[PDB]
């Protein structure tokens, strides 16, 4: 189509390696570039820890609002939320609205803590149909993003069939779901990536990621005025180890895919 060639010439254009999965939920209709590739997740791993302890609070009625406690070992690379909060505590809310809206690295590891490791996270991926999605490491090496390492991964295919199930459809229960769906919206990390290349009259809830190799990833689910709403994922990675971010290639993916619907 001209969506797929469009995108291979951005693509082409950037020198990286680019994934693409949009789903429209109107028709159930799905655009894919680099589809069933794996590529580095990065910080939208978080979006599965903060489901996954969500998932939990479906029967702990008050585990979101279980304290916990921050300790300076706990402090990793990128704090912004925990860093305030060090010799106190954070809810459980709290901690999965800092890995979501600020990609809080501390917080992503207390929610791995809870979930019994990586292999917990692993595991509600698993249990809600998600087979490719796979968490290894914690923070902060989880953002290796080494060619070819299947850690820490998943394809764009995969990541937006789950995040449409979580956010639109009923993985999580309706006070769950609608909570997610509220972290997402309040992102603050975004305004560069998919959304800039959006009109902004469109309701976005997104998750970034940045790793190594100028890995520069965005999940979303789009709610556009008067329209069904999609969910896009974009994955983009480079050869340099040392690469720069670049979300002007997420934002000019997602402007590709919005001219057509």
């Amino acid at each position: 189509s001209a969506v797929q060639q469009k995108l291979a010439a951005l693509e082409k254009s950037s020198g990286g390696r680019l994934g693409v999965a949009l789903i429209d939920t109107a028709d159930n209709t799905q655009v894919l570039y680099r589809g069933d590739e794996r590529f580095p997740m990065c910080s939208t791993s978080k979006v599965m820890a903060a489901a996954a302890v969500l998932k939990q609070s479906e029967t702990q009625k008050q585990l979101l609002n279980q304290p916990v406690e921050i300790k300076p070992a706990d402090l990793v690379n990128y704090n912004p939320i925990a860093e305030k909060h060090v010799n106190g505590t954070m809810t459980l809310a709290e901690l999965s609205a800092a890995a979501l809206q600020y990609s809080d690295n501390t917080a992503m590891n207390k929610l791995i803590a809870q979930l019994g490791g990586p292999g917990g996270v692993t595991a509600f991926a698993r249990a809600i149909g998600d087979e490719t999605f796979r968490l290894d490491r914690t923070e902060p090496t989880l953002n290796t993003a080494i060619p070819g390492d299947p850690r820490d991964t998943t394809t764009p295919r995969a990541m937006a069939q789950t995040l449409r199930q979580l956010t639109l459809g009923h993985a999580l229960g309706e006070t769950q779901r609608a909570q997610l769906v509220t972290w997402l919206k309040g992102n603050t990390t975004g305004a560069a990536s998919i959304r800039a290349g959006l009109p902004t009259s469109w309701t976005v809830g997104d998750k970034t990621g940045s790793g190594d190799y100028g890995t520069t990833n965005d999940i979303a689910v789009i709610w556009p005025q008067g329209r069904a709403p999609l969910v896009l994922v974009t994955y983009f990675t480079q050869p340099q180890q040392n690469a720069e971010s670049r979300r002007d290639v997420l934002a000019s993916a997602a402007r590709i895919i919005a001219e057509g619907l």
